[PDB]
């Protein structure tokens, strides 16, 4: 009966990304040090998790969006979201 | 029908914080290397997520507490919890 | 009505671990840079969260598995999963 969130952060400013699953859709709010704003992530899902890592100064984000028993991985690597290779079996 | 948790950690000892949403309330358990104990975080919420980052040796924690469609951000920056600026729109 | 996931990552390749709670059981999918595969974690739980940290190059993972109001901590420290000391009270 409530939305479900997932959060990641990087750097020292820092950058924060908060993903919210709400009525089957996942959206993204962003902080880069001076105000929250809406990010470019908008994908179907009833459940979300997230992890991220740096390579040097370059951020890489992985968002795991689940509907039913199907989890779709979404990838940010500095220049657009792409579908990742994650599968739950095989 | 089960509680919902979120976890973060920092350092090498390490420090761990585990947040549990239970019957609309979020509480905090803490590990600083030698035993679990109850933390000072106690706020309403049906869902919780968390992220944290270091600036030097200084930890900063952000806990996202959601009830219905409203997410409240709680901030630890070394000396007490404060409400953060996060909003889901505007 | 959907599975619930939790994700962690470490290093630069990176390593990713994704935990899925599905019908009361938590399983693990792994990425070490070249293909997803099934990990050795398989434990009861309706809800999962995870955190991890490095000591030097050595990864340490903590998975928090909850059923009802009982959260069990599972520990990876390079050579097998063990039950952790976490308790929600006392
Ligand atoms: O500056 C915001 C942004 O570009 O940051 C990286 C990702 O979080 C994107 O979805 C997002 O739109
Ligand atoms: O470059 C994207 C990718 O290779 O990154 C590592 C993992 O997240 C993979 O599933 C994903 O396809
Ligand atoms: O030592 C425990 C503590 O001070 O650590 C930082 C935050 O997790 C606080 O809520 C918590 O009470
Ligand atoms: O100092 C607190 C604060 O500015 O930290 C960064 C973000 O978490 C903000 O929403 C929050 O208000
Ligand atoms: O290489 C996979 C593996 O050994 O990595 C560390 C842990 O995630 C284990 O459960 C997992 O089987
Ligand atoms: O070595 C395992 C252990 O001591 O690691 C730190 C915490 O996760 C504890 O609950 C856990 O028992």
């Amino acid at each position: 009966s409530s939305v479900q969130t997932a959060a990641t952060s990087w750097g020292t400013v820092p950058s924060i990304r908060v993903y919210t699953a709400n009525n089957g859709k996942i959206t993204e709010r962003c902080w880069n040090g001076k105000g929250w704003y809406t990010g470019a992530f908008n994908e179907p899902g009833d459940n979300v998790s997230v992890t991220s890592w740096l390579v040097g100064s370059a951020i890489h984000i992985r968002v795991y969006a689940s509907t039913g028993t199907t989890t779709t991985e979404w990838c940010w690597d500095g220049n657009g979201w792409t579908k990742g290779a994650y599968t739950a079996t095989n």
